[PDB]
């Protein structure tokens, strides 16, 4: 029996704060039809503005992955998009009352929980996969990001901060043994005091607190109850990347490798990949028993 596309079983309502904006935001996730993709909606505006969550719609922001259409934007989509990729949601409307997705605890945990509390619905159509056929790589100074043919899905990442707080700055997850839910989803975004102070002075990071970010001064985590994983920092880079990969609009059959990469170079990789049609093909699986990836019950 075929790997079928999925949407939401029921609507999800949540409430939170833009990390950057400091704005209270109301968030609704709704079932969408077959071949809809993930579509973000700014419902505060008349008329309503809808931005498909696709690489064609990424803006040239420095702080997070931002979707743009005209001078309308949606900021910091990568954590939510990451939770939908984790759970294999093809189709869903994401309604927002403000410009920025709420930050929650800084991870994809809350989003995964709400989604899985609602449960998912298999739809009557083949789920489409993007299969990496060739090596696609991009560099800029010391940062590298690479796709690599792999029968399955795996993300590998390295960061290198010259900071006392680095613990493991490397990790590799194969999502056909490692559970995204258990092992990546709870990994929080992080920030250095020096950086958070500059952003504050530029009137950015207005929603940030220990409640939604690991805060790191010179030497140590300042968060009273410390870390969730020994390797949280690099595990959260894997979270951002799975989110960024999903701007492709279908789940990936292949490997990702990031070295000190962020949303900019991740976005250069998707562009180059999309552009080089020798390097990828769209595939469906009529028999899930022989697919290289498997999914949780709905
Ligand atoms: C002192 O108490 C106050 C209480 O009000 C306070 C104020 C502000 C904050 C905060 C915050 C905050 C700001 C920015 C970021 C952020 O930009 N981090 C980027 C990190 C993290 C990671 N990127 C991500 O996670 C992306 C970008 C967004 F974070 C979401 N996905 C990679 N990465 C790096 O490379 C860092 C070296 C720059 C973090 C926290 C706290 C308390
Ligand atoms: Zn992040």
């Amino acid at each position: 029996s075929m790997i079928k596309q999925r949407t939401l079983k029921n609507i999800i309502r949540a409430t939170g704060v833009g990390l950057h904006s400091g704005e209270k935001v109301y968030l609704t996730l709704k079932p969408a039809p077959v071949d809809t993709g993930i579509v973000f909606s700014r419902t505060d505006l008349d008329p309503v503005v809808e931005i498909p969550a696709r690489a064609e719609n990424v803006g040239e922001t420095t702080m997070s992955t931002t979707l743009v259409k005209g001078d309308v934007k949606v900021d910091t989509v990568e954590h939510l998009l990451s939770a939908m990729a984790g759970l294999g949601i093809d189709n869903a409307y994401v309604e927002l009352s403000a410009s920025e997705v709420p930050i929650m605890d800084g991870s994809a945990g809350p989003f995964v929980f709400l989604i899985q509390s609602a449960g998912l619905q298999e739809q009557e159509a083949a789920k489409k996969f993007i299969r990496i056929k060739r090596e696609v790589s991009v560099e800029e100074g010391d940062k590298r990001a690479v796709f690599v043919p792999f029968d399955g899905f795996k993300v590998s990442f390295e960061i290198d901060f010259d900071h006392p707080v680095f613990r493991t700055q490397q990790a590799s997850v194969d999502f056909s043994s490692t559970s995204f839910v258990k092992e990546v989803s709870r990994a929080r975004t992080f920030g250095f005091m020096r950086d958070i102070e500059y952003l504050r002075s530029q009137n950015l990071a207005l929603g940030g607190s220990v409640e939604n970010a690991i805060v790191v001064d010179e030497n140590r985590v300042l968060n009273e109850d410390g870390l969730r994983y020994e390797d949280e920092f690099v595990k959260h880079k894997i979270l951002d990347a799975i989110g960024d990969l999903y701007l492709l609009g279908n789940s990936l059959i292949g490997e990702f490798r990031g070295f000190k990469s962020g949303h900019a170079l991740n976005n250069q990789l998707l562009r180059t990949l999309i552009a080089d049609k020798d390097a990828w093909e769209v595939v469906t699986f009529e028999d899930a028993r022989t697919a290289p990836i498997s999914y949780m019950r709905p």
